DNA sequence: TAGTCACATCAGTGATCAGTGGTAACCACTGATCACT
């Protein structure tokens, strides 16, 4: 499940653990048996697995290469969930528009998630945007469990309206009342900011009854536009399916 | 540098009971002085 971030997680975790295991065994901390005591490498994983089934919100490049591109699509939600609308704007000239949109939308008392690249201008935005009169919360690189479980509690208590985070946002931060999400200058190359994070934020906005993404780029890359195109076509398919399945949801 | 990434094991740390450390008659005596005839 969530293979798009599970298989890359397996690879990266194996790489990091084998690096630290070399740093241990070579520098006298553990035996090479501890190096053998490791998460499964992908070669031996393939050598050991049988009928392998993958499942994720997005088609992983490794899975697509392994399967040749032929997959099965079931991302359509009979429950009535659609992908978010997309607005693309330049990086500059956006703060006034954001303030106007949050003033117009705050009557619903929802939450808006924003992202940046590194810490300095991110925190500059945070203290400025708490200065001009909006309650804001931020995420850092060393977020512990309590400091955002309390964030979840106080957002279900409706104590603020906006969250900002760079990397501490893809792990279990589900919220039933997040409508608009802003992506700021993520077009630049990064080992931790390629297309999967943008599609993950798109899906996070999608899980709402009415999502929205505001995407700011100095330059346009093929990955983001292909992701937007596939998201839009999937949303069109979901809307077409839901137009026939007009029955209201009946949870059971 | 990303959320977890395997696996218990030492240190001297309060409060308090628990269970090692600290516990005048009798009138029996005999003598002195003495009340008595």
């Amino acid at each position: 499940d969530e293979s798009h971030v599970t298989v890359p997680q397996i690879g990266g975790m194996y790489e990091g653990d084998i690096s630290r295991k070399r740093n241990l065994v070579e520098y006298g901390f553990r035996l090479p048996s501890a190096c053998d005591n490791r998460p499964l490498t992908w070669e031996e994983f393939a050598d050991r697995i049988g009928q392998t089934v993958y499942l994720s919100a997005t088609p992983g490049p490794y899975e697509l290469s392994q399967t040749g591109g032929e997959f099965v699509e079931q991302v359509i939600r009979p429950t009535g969930l659609v992908d978010p609308k997309v607005v693309v704007k330049p990086t500059k000239g956006q703060i006034d528009d954001l303030i106007g949109e949050i003033r117009t939308r705050a009557d619903a008392d929802q939450r808006v998630l924003v992202t940046t690249l590194t810490k300095k201008m991110a925190e500059d935005l945070t203290d400025y945007l708490l200065e001009m009169g909006i309650r804001v919360r931020y995420l850092h690189s060393e977020v512990d469990t309590l400091r955002r479980v309390e964030l979840l509690r106080q957002l279900r208590l409706g104590d603020y309206d906006v969250l900002v985070g760079i990397n501490l946002l893809r792990e279990g931060l589900d919220l039933p009342e997040v409508s608009l999400v802003a992506i700021l200058d993520a077009d630049k190359e990064g080992f931790l900011r390629s297309s999967r994070s943008l599609i993950q934020t798109i899906g996070r906005a999608a899980r709402n009854v009415s999502g929205e993404v505001h995407m700011y780029a100095d330059k346009i890359t093929d990955s983001m536009r292909e992701a937007i195109d596939e998201t839009e076509r999937r949303r069109a398919k979901q809307i077409a399916y839901n137009e026939a399945n007009g029955i209201d949801p009946q949870p059971l």
